[PDB]
């Protein structure tokens, strides 16, 4: 046979024993592998060969196996510790054959030197633990991208192990979720880079949760510079995704430089978000003390917690400030927590540093670097500089809430760009006896010099309603709203003045929403009054229980009536007797005087009717009407109306308007007193504020009537220079067809001293006082006329 | 026998070549290797068995070790790949014999399954590439207590390979190498007795530094629950100080709103401070492109620069930017270069969103967020909707100058300050028509709509004059100083008239600033040539070049001469004639019009006295002031210096204001009004203006004359409407004793029909036109009485 030889000059070692464990054949590798010589071994019994650990009980095995006849030898069959002759214990591979020849069973063992094998297996068992040791998920691919190798922390994070996760792109089983336009796209391009790239995904566990990990993709190449392998190493970035959100939230706050108290308000709310169920408190170190910037209110109690305090210093290494957390201990890892707590502290140290340099500057800094407007020095020095001159001053302190809804969506540069479009409107709105100034965040201070209560609510309402009108932001609109507290004494105080408008501010903010209160309430039961006697005057206007009363007009020498002039009443329940001028700058204020107009109208023109009905001429009727009722594009329709619906065409009918018309210059209300004139209606005008040139541009849009005041013609007897102003008017009168209508005489000398004048008609209580409808027939039918 | 089923049943294939290199032996094992049987491969050549790729060139070796002759075959000890007879191809370890017996020469290849085998191998090589891909230093201890395997990044931060560490141990040895640092002992022996322990060490590298770094050590035990291992993780806390630290201030850094090539510059500082001889440099995408950021400037070629890449990824989406860093090979760790990357890359993500942040501030914004003025956005749109409209505007470009002083005397806060110091200035100044925008830093844009040199040049002196007192900043002056660049051409865009403007106002600041120009030729000569006239005319008044020229007033019915009226005349010899209405308004804009009324009281007195010499009675005379002349508590010593100098007491004298002078209220002016008035001089009124309210008020202040203007006059020709203006004049003329003079008379139609209403006196040119003072007398004495 010549496998004799063969295994001679073979790498294997053939060691064949027989029936009695004596070797029969001893190869030159087996001189390596044991030490031992051919003369030596060959022909004695096995004893030399086997550990030292169980050489007598080796034979019984044997012997055991001999009397099975099982072909295959299923024995013997894992790397096996063999000692050698000087005690040294390698590692070999075993291999055997049960050979009955002859009817004698012989056993043949291909001995292989398992050294290099275990070696590596050795290797790989060290590996192995130094990559499951390090808690770091890892695989690796092949220019195929399909995994080869994972490791333990992959398995606890991704829920896969090697057996299922091996063959497949680390996509089909790992796909993202619903959200497909972005994730899916940038993973599948991650496996398919050729350089070392990175990104960040969302995976899906094998029972279903959410983790954001970040992969790393790294070529390895062979040393022909070819692409041999891929690793890929995912970190759980949750964590390092939350203190990302949380700088990325302070680095908005502190690049958009928010108030110091906010800005500690934030940072604990970032650190409260990524550490839930904890207690955060910050402090400042001002002359060496405490001072507390800001803590969060959750402050619930936790047993057997654990309180980390971090030193915030500056820049140079001084201290600067202490920044402690309290979390449940096991909750949230301490590392995590010391790497929070040291972004934190830089964040913190820069805002620290920051304020500590507007400390010594804010009470010298006279206007504020954001809006341009001066700052509370300024206002405190202005109010000084005013109670020091014994004036009293009205503080306004608007406060602009509902600024944090665009603080949540929009940002604080743009919540600040808002601020700013709001006080450009108070700016185009503003007066030049008004201060504007901002005294902290969204509370302005408006520095006014008006007495009056109507003046003041006049101010508020166009101050409440100029925020109306929705803020545009990045075409978005807000309906911003403001909480005005107005604060008014003779005398106390800036500080008191300040103190209290910041009461009755605080208290609308927080009663509700948008509005406007008073301090010291007597000032407020004063507009609540108000509001309920104008919304008593709407009710009766709707309702129609609106009375007017007539006062006749005389002739100078015929004594004969030239018209009687309707003037409004009001009788309520409650209120008593409201005279016309209480409530007629009320209905101005309100907006009555449109329906006051339409009523007085048709009421005169229905007198009309009944008078007509009845024996009575009444020449001519002079009805009031005021700059909005004219204003309007609506007057002729339903003035002709009124004409057309009782047969009264405007040869009776009369319009006294305003003398602030007269000094407006509008084309369009020019042109609507022209189309009034022209249908036949009369025109007077009453005072004279205009000027002549004024009064020759009434010539020229013409009218019937002036009337001399009863302010004028008081002093018509005491100064004598006035009476210029009378005999003038009057000589316009017969110079160009006016009708001269003097007011306001009560005594007989006040009548004769106008009588040489030759004014043509006079109004006035020496004749006849306002008398109502049901007795003006009697008083026609009696008294006329009076000579 | 023993040679042929010994290896029929054995794990190991047996296959044998005879001298026809024919297949002699095949076994199960080998038939699970190679898909045949029994019948397949006995006989046929060998021409099968090897795969397809190698069949012509395997058979040459087996003829060349059959003329070699060796007994030990030292070829095939490696690997070798297998074709099955399916085609399939799996790893395989070769064992070759050859046998020289009977004359011939076989040839035996025991074959094992090196499948597991070479598996194994490329498991190793797999989880060796998986621990240098972990990014932290590890360490695998024996229970010998030695070293067995090393990390990449170990080897990285300490020089030391696993040639060296391996087998023997560098730990126990080399962890005190100068510095024993107390802890010998227990990496000794407490190392390996405890479980989960940690510390620091000062353990030295090749080159000996000393660096500080954690040992945190783990066992792992085996079934038994024996000391199978153990495993040591290091970190440099240099390292971990210097990975937070840069951290720290690029955060510090960004929080201070850096420019973005600024923050590039400081993100690559901090990154070479962190790993020094570094070339660091940083790009941001730009549609597509890549483009430059930032660099460091240290130009110097590095030795062996690896270079690392980071793409920079936002929040969600696209990539943003690269950031490049090359440092010289061998200088850091790979682990603390990519870290440093990492972090690096996410704060510049961090700095790219913020600038993407701030461009669509700088782009959608209307208003600056320092001086909450208009910004250049807000000022585009306002002169397109201005330009599309068809209205020409007129833009100032104003820069302050000098404001380097402040920054570097108090810092940015108060340059801060000083800026908005001028910017309230500038609002308290602003006009209701005008628009006040800030382009940027030093530079404001002032638009308004008047378009006329005697308008421009005065709202550039008020804007230039604003800034006269210096600003006090923290009881400090500083002078800042005014440049200013006026644009203005009809039907131009705003791009042409901003480029204009900021032309001059460089010019200007170039030529030294303090002061403003016009844009384009011609405009500044214009400027220039009213500069010159205006200084002429001033030493003409000093010189007294000037000349008065006399114009009769005549009785309507007498033909008498009330009076004449003074009325300035200038003959230069460069621009001749001068016109009154060319040279007073030039005088009230340079501030000439107190030396004119000086002038012209002196001279009229000197002329009065001249006349009185010889025999002329001259009742009356008429001088011209202005507003400004007598708003001053000057004007009563000159002129009762004028009339007692000469005894020409203020019963002959008159004065006429301007109607604008009683359109004011000043209490101090019409006091000033009286005391003149009870010295006997009279007064006069033009123009109708001021209304007949304004005209009794008149009266209680006294007046002498009232003149209807030649304006009013040449239309009492067509508009019949105002000849009762001069009937109610008049009749207030007669009421009150005031004189009417009518202006302006041309023709005898004209004077005949101001005759009925008994005018008082007429002046104009039907009876005489202004003549020189030369001939009055002439005329004195030749024409009256004219009737
Ligand atoms: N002491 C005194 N007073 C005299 C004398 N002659 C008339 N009066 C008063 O002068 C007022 C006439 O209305 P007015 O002067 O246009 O001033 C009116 C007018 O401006 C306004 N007004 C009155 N009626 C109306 C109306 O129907 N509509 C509107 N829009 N305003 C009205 O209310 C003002 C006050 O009206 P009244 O309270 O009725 O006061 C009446 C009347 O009582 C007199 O010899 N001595
Ligand atoms: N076409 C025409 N013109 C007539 C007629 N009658 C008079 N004039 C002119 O009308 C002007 C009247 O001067 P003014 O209206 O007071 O307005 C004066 C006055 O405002 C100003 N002015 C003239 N002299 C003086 C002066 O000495 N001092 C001051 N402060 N202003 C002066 O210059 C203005 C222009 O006066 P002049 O150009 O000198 O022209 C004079 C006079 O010559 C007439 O029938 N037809
Ligand atoms: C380092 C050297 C050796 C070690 C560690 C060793 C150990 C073992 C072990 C563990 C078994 C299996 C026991 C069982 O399955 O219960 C076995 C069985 C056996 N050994 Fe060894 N032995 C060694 C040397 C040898 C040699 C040189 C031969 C030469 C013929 C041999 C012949 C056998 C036989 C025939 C069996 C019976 C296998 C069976 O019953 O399935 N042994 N020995
Ligand atoms: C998949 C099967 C086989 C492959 C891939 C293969 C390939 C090779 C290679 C690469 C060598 C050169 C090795 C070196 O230079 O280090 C070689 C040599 C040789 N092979 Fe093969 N072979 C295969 C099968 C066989 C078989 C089955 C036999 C004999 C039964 C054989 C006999 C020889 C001989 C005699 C040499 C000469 C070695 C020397 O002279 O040093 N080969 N073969
Ligand atoms: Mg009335
Ligand atoms: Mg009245
Ligand atoms: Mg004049
Ligand atoms: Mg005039």
């Amino acid at each position: 046979g010549i496998f004799f030889p063969a295994l001679e000059q073979n790498m294997m070692g053939a060691v064949l024993i027989n029936e009695n464990d004596e070797v029969m054949f001893f190869n030159p590798a087996a001189e390596k592998l044991w030490g031992y010589k051919r003369e030596e071994v060959i022909g004695n019994n096995i004893d030399m060969l086997i550990p030292r650990d169980l050489r007598p009980a080796h034979p019984e095995y044997i012997r055991h196996n001999r009397e099975g006849g099982k072909a295959r030898v299923e024995g013997m069959s894992a790397e096996l510790q063999l000692e050698k002759k000087d005690g040294s214990k390698i590692w070999t591979r075993f291999a055997l054959s049960k050979v009955s020849a002859e009817g004698k069973v012989y056993y043949l063992a291909l001995v292989r030197d398992a050294s290099v094998e275990m070696a590596q297996k050795e290797q790989t068992r060290q590996l192995i633990i130094a990559v499951d040791h390090l808690d770091r998920p890892v695989i690796v691919l092949d220019p195929e991208r399909h995994i080869v190798q994972c490791n333990r922390a992959f398995t606890e994070m991704f829920g896969y192990c090697i057996s299922e996760a091996s063959g497949m792109q680390p996509d089909t089983l790992l796909n993202t979720p619903e959200f497909p336009a972005d994730n899916r796209i940038r993973l599948q391009q991650l496996l398919w880079k050729t350089a070392r790239d990175q990104d960040e995904f969302l995976l899906l566990t094998r029972t279903g949760e959410k983790i954001w990990i970040k992969a790393s993709i790294s070529p390895v190449y062979d040393v022909l510079a070819h692409l041999q392998n891929l690793v890929m190493t995912f970190s759980d970035i949750t964590e390092e995704r939350q203190i990302r959100q949380l700088e990325g939230n302070i680095l908005a706050a502190m690049c958009s430089s928010p108030p110091f108290h906010e800005m500690g308000e934030i940072i604990c709310r970032n650190i409260e978000s990524v550490l839930n169920e904890s207690h955060v408190s910050l402090f400042a170190l001002r002359n060496g003390m405490p001072i507390h910037w800001a803590s969060s209110s959750h402050g619930a109690e936790i047993q057997n917690a654990q309180s980390w305090s971090a030193t915030i210093r500056q820049r140079d290494g001084a201290p600067a400030g202490i920044l402690q957390i309290k979390t449940s201990s096991g909750a949230e890892t301490s590392a995590f927590i010391e790497r929070v707590a040291d972004i934190s502290q830089h964040m913190a140290a820069l805002a620290l540093e920051q304020e500590k340099s507007r400390q010594h500057i804010e009470q010298l800094i006279q206007f504020d670097p954001m809006t341009g407007l001066p700052n509370r020095n300024n206002l405190h020095n202005y109010l000084d500089d005013l109670v020091d001159k014994a004036v009293s001053p009205v503080v306004y302190l608007i406060g602009v809430d509902h600024i944090q809804d665009v603080i949540d969506s929009l940002g604080y540069a743009w919540a600040d760009q808002a601020l700013l479009e709001v006080v450009n409107r108070f700016r185009e709105k503003l007066k030049p006896d008004q201060y504007l100034c901002r005294i902290e965040g969204t509370q302005f201070v408006l520095v006014s010099l008006e007495n009056d209560v109507s003046n003041i609510t006049q101010i508020a309402d166009e101050l409440r309603n100029v925020v109306s009108k929705p803020i545009m932001i990045d075409d978005k609109p807000f309906p911003l709203t403001l909480s005005i507290g107005i604060s008014y004494d003779l005398g106390k105080n800036r500080d008191y003045l300040l103190s209290t408008a910041h009461n009755a501010m605080d208290y609308i903010r927080k009663n509700g929403g948008n509005g406007w209160q008073f301090f010291s309430p007597a000032m407020n039961e004063m507009v609540k009054e108000r509001l309920v006697l104008g919304a008593a005057l709407k009710e009766a206007i709707s309702n129609n229980q609106l009375k007017l009363v007539y006062q006749p007009q005389i002739f100078a020498e015929t004594g004969e009536l030239y018209g009687i002039e309707a003037l409004a009443r009001w009788h309520d329940p409650l209120h008593g007797h409201v005279p016309p001028s209480r409530f007629i700058p009320l209905a101005e204020e309100i907006g009555e005087i449109e329906n006051i107009g339409r009523w007085v109208i048709a009421e005169a023109c229905r007198q009309l009717a009944e008078w007509r009905s009845q024996n009575i001429h009444i020449p001519a009727l002079s009805v009031n009407l005021s700059a909005l009722h004219f204003r309007s594009n609506q007057l002729p329709n339903q003035v002709s109306d009124a004409m057309h619906a009782w047969g009264i065409d405007g040869h009776q009918l009369t319009v006294e308007i305003t003398e602030s018309m007269m000094m407006e210059h509008d084309t369009e209300i020019f042109k609507r007193i022209q189309i009034l004139r022209d249908m036949g209606v009369g025109l007077s005008v009453d005072d004279f504020g205009t000027g002549f040139s004024g009064l020759s541009r009434l010539v020229s849009l013409p009218v019937t009537e002036i009337k001399i005041d009863k302010s004028f013609v008081d002093r018509c007897l005491t100064e004598k220079r006035i009476l210029a102003l009378l005999e003038a008017i009057t000589s316009i009168g017969q110079s160009l067809n006016l009708t001269v209508v003097a007011e306001g005489v009560e005594t007989k000398e006040q009548f004769e001293m106008l009588r040489k004048i030759h004014c043509r008609v006079i109004q006035g209580y020496f004749f006849s006082r306002p008398l109502p409808a049901e007795e003006i027939p009697g008083w026609m039918s009696s008294v006329l006329p009076l000579k």
